[PDB]
């Protein structure tokens, strides 16, 4: 309590959303400088989506087959190519609202804001976490493909996700802005299973640090652990093992509280092995795993 | 089913920084007027009992520094409306959206664009609590951040931020400067009335969970409206009105679950708890989705 999922302001990304139509298939695209990025399955008929031959489908296409619109204003396409599972449509106008940006590929556990779009028009913005099985729990309906996920650092938009599909379990899958899927998924209208999901350990630790920052520290014990010993125990409770990068991104919170990362790991290990015992942390018996160390600092320190 | 804020770009283009003395907060720049909390004019030794009319008449236009990014805006006049200051500037904001000022009802939801030094930092969904607080995320310098809804291309501004309470919740005004609730823009520790849970919103969220294939909490029973309300009031839930039942019609139809049947489900949850189980990931009954919110996100 005192914490909520907070998205980044969406305006810089709103200014880049367009619609891309092939035939009657419409989805969203991202217009940066003179290129529009979108999922390559825009070129598919519904009957092609079963087992599309994207390469053969693309050679039958010409620039004049792609309808790109910002609102009702057509953007003329002057070139096209495919990079992994994304289509890059060169257009004759550089987007005057292009922010400073980069394309980043995120790691599981990292959070990002999603600007859910339909027909090139934004509907809503919300925060998502990349699960360890490389799915996200989005709120995506038909026509949402091409909606993007992003973080904003200073003036710079880091695009990290483009939406492509839904799985039998109702979670969602997609690519980075270079078209490489997160996880083992493919853009075919076939049934695909996500791996068993696990709890995001690094984010649980961030949450415990947040509890400590707010004076809730009953769970701190007098012991420590090695990273390997912690990782082996953690996996028995369906928690992700920590990476070295996880240890490093906890550094600022460790410094803020003076609690070594591996000491917090020992406290978490005791919570896993011994349970909560009816106690709460930040007002809950459940450990939250969708706040990153960066999210915690934003809401504790501003 | 996620807590979804409105896209914030139309509001971002209106946020500016307002400084007076050593106080800095945010303003909302629409056409040639900047709206901001009037306590920007207060010093430390003013905040305990500020006679705002007396403090404001002693101010000159040049005492207000307004910055939109790298550009200073020249203040050419000012007036006060309740707890909001209106600074006339010599430049019109070309990014002014179509907009209106509305006062929202308790139980209604809105998006908050949290800003610091006139720079937008985050966006999230809040409800106006029955006790007229909001459970926000606001730090030092967030005052003048606004709350809003969007209908078509029209931004309806309903909230401007002024203060935090010792319990950690928040209070503020509409854009006419009238507080929601019994709060006052003086530097005192203020308590709210007893909060209650927004029952119509809990019911909407239970329907949402069903829509998403989750129905462990349903049961074979029903209840009358009044018997439900007796139990609701016992657990500090708001009463359900017939208008609320009507409003839930579309969700009832979509799911084939009569409103009063869902009320009997909620009654069971209030009396039996959730006993470890969770709904839509939550171990608590969520009451900051309205029926409209649930529908807008299943469409
Ligand atoms: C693109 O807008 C769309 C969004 C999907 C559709 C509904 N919810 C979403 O997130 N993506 C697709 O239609 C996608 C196209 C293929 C070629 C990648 N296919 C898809 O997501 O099919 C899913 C298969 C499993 C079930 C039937 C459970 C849901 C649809
Ligand atoms: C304006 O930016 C600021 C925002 C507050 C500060 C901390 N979190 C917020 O939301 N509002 C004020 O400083 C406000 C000014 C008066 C004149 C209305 N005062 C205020 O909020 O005081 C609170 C009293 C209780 C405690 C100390 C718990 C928090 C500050």
């Amino acid at each position: 309590s005192g914490f909520r999922k907070m998205a980044f302001p969406s305006g810089k990304v709103e200014g880049c959303m367009v619609q891309v139509t092939c035939g009657t298939t419409t989805l969203n695209g991202l217009w940066l400088d003179d290129v529009v990025y979108c999922p390559r399955h825009v070129i598919c008929t519904s009957e092609d989506m079963l087992n599309p031959n994207y390469e053969d489908l693309l050679i039958r296409k010409s620039n004049h087959n792609f309808l790109v619109q910002a609102g009702n204003v057509q953007l003329r396409v002057i070139g096209h190519s495919m990079q992994n599972c994304v289509l890059k449509l060169k257009v004759d106008t550089a987007n005057p609202k292009t922010p400073k940006y980069k394309f980043v590929r995120i790691q599981p556990g990292q959070t990002f804001s999603v600007l859910a779009c339909y027909n090139g028009s934004p509907s809503g913005v919300y925060q998502c976490a990349m699960r360890p099985n490389f799915t996200i729990k989005g709120s995506f309906l038909n026509g949402s493909c091409g909606s993007v996920g992003f973080n904003i650092d200073y003036d710079c938009v880091s695009f990290c996700y483009m939406h492509h599909m839904e799985l039998p379990t109702g979670v969602h899958a997609g690519t980075d802005l270079e078209g490489n899927f997160y996880g083992p998924f493919v853009d075919r209208q076939t049934a695909q299973a996500a791996g068993t999901d696990t709890t995001i350990t690094v984010n649980v630790l961030a949450w415990l640090y947040a509890a400590v920052i707010n004076g809730d520290r009953w769970f701190l014990n007098r012991f420590t652990t090695t990273l390997n010993d912690f990782n082996l125990v953690a996996m028995k409770y369906n928690y992700e093992p920590l990476t070295q990068d996880h240890v490093d991104i906890l550094g600022p919170l460790s410094a803020q509280t003076g609690i070594a990362v591996l000491d917090m790991c020992a406290s978490l290990k005791e919570l896993l092995q011994n349970g909560m015992n009816g106690r709460t942390i930040l007002g809950s018996a459940l450990l939250e795993d969708e706040f990153t160390p960066f999210d915690v600092v934003r809401q504790c320190s501003g």
